[PDB]
């Protein structure tokens, strides 16, 4: 069993529901996952305020895949992931070989190739990240004023999503973490990295952007029009 | 004295059936290099605005300046270097052999292929270079940043709050830049990807100036589609 977890639990209307070429970003994203028959369930987690509106939007764009379920998101991004996990466990349980492909609702340009690679690398190695090589030199700062270090750019990668995990592995490593450890995370693959278990790399795409600021939405509107 | 070093070097010899190199390709009917150069021209603080370019492209650069009626005597076209930092040092050697280097000189280095920098960015670079001697133009990382030493598996995922996308300009006190460059071995030089790591390898500080999300580097066709959208929708306004 392969499960898809569309993360839309973050807070005009929230960015995930904004129109990209007369169509909510969430719909753009979800269409990619619908085309993959391998998914047992495609779960959209969203704030309680926006659950009925999400289901209205699905209806409005004539999407009625019974594989789709809308559930309530979490405190933080990782908590939303864990809510989707708890939903799967309390409705059909967790096989010890099940994987979940978590993906940002605001990353509507992921590709069929990206998803299929994610699922096969999760089946093989248990934890997967979607990245692209750093184009900018990457810099670090421990004070937001002066540089701390400038690593070898060759070893730096822009982390995207999907991020796909073995559900048992993800739950066990999340339980290993403290509340302080959890609070400093920014993605889900550091759950696995912090517990000293491997994370394979899948290559994303340069156009697999996160659409949150208005600048991003103009880039996304150009990517749509120019068929990128 | 404050100097601008527009980096348009390292363009390899190319056949005529390939489009023009990225620095010279048209963006809204204007070479990207000209878009970049216009911002520096508007700043009177600069004693010279030096464009370094491969030997093959010097005459074409000067034709291009003429074509867009650019006749600022502060602009000079010189031959670039073997690598990016070598191009910077060529600009330094030009400055020193034409005006000398005063100990209060700063140079504002910038990729010709980042045409969307702003007046704000350049001014902050100049003055932060005067105060702290070395400056990087960066933006807070939006993606989580990851490291891998084998292109297969992750080694580490640092705290994103401390990670930054390095952009340009990069601005230095010229003597400081020269001294720290002279300290480096050829191996160290070969592994650098920017100019601020010259200063960082020699354990001297580098101040941070915040850039802009549209201060993108135009190299791939994808970037040119993004850059045409930035132009059309007036997002650098
Ligand atoms: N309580 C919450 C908060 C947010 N969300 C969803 O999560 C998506 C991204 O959220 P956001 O746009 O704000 O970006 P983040 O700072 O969280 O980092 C992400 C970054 O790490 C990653 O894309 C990649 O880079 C790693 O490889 C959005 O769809 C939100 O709806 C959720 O479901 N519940
Ligand atoms: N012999 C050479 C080689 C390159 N150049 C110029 O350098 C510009 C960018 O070059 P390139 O697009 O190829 O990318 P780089 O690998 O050099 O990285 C840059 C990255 O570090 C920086 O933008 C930022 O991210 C860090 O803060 C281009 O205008 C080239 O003409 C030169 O004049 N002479």
């Amino acid at each position: 069993m392969k499960y898809a977890g569309i993360l839309a639990g973050g807070i005009p209307l929230p960015k995930q529901f904004l129109d990209l070429d007369n169509k909510p970003i969430l719909i753009h994203t979800l269409e990619k996952f619908i085309l993959i028959n391998d998914f047992e369930k495609i779960i959209i987690a969203t704030p309680q305020q926006w659950m009925t509106h999400t289901k209205d939007t699905l209806r409005k764009f004539k999407i009625s895949d019974e594989r789709i379920e809308v559930i309530q998101g979490g405190s933080d991004r990782n908590d939303t992931i864990m809510n989707i996990v708890k939903h799967i466990e309390s409705t059909n349980g967790i096989n010890d070989d099940d994987v979940i492909v978590t993906h940002d609702a605001v990353r509507p340009f992921l590709t069929h190739r990206i998803i299929k690679e994610n699922i096969q690398a999760a089946l093989e190695y248990g934890a997967v990240d979607t990245v692209i090589d750093a184009i900018d030199t990457i810099v670090t700062s421990k004070d937001n004023q002066t540089i701390d270090a400038i690593p070898v750019r060759n070893e730096m990668y822009q982390g995207q999503t999907p991020q796909s995990f073995n559900i048992n592995l993800l739950k066990e490593s999340y339980a290993q973490l403290s509340d302080e450890q959890k609070s400093i995370l920014s993605d889900a693959c550091k759950i696995i990295v912090e517990t000293n278990k491997p994370v394979r790399l899948v290559k994303g795409e340069l156009y697999n952007i996160k659409v949150t600021t208005p600048y991003d939405l103009k880039v996304a509107n150009a990517i749509i029009r120019g068929g990128i």
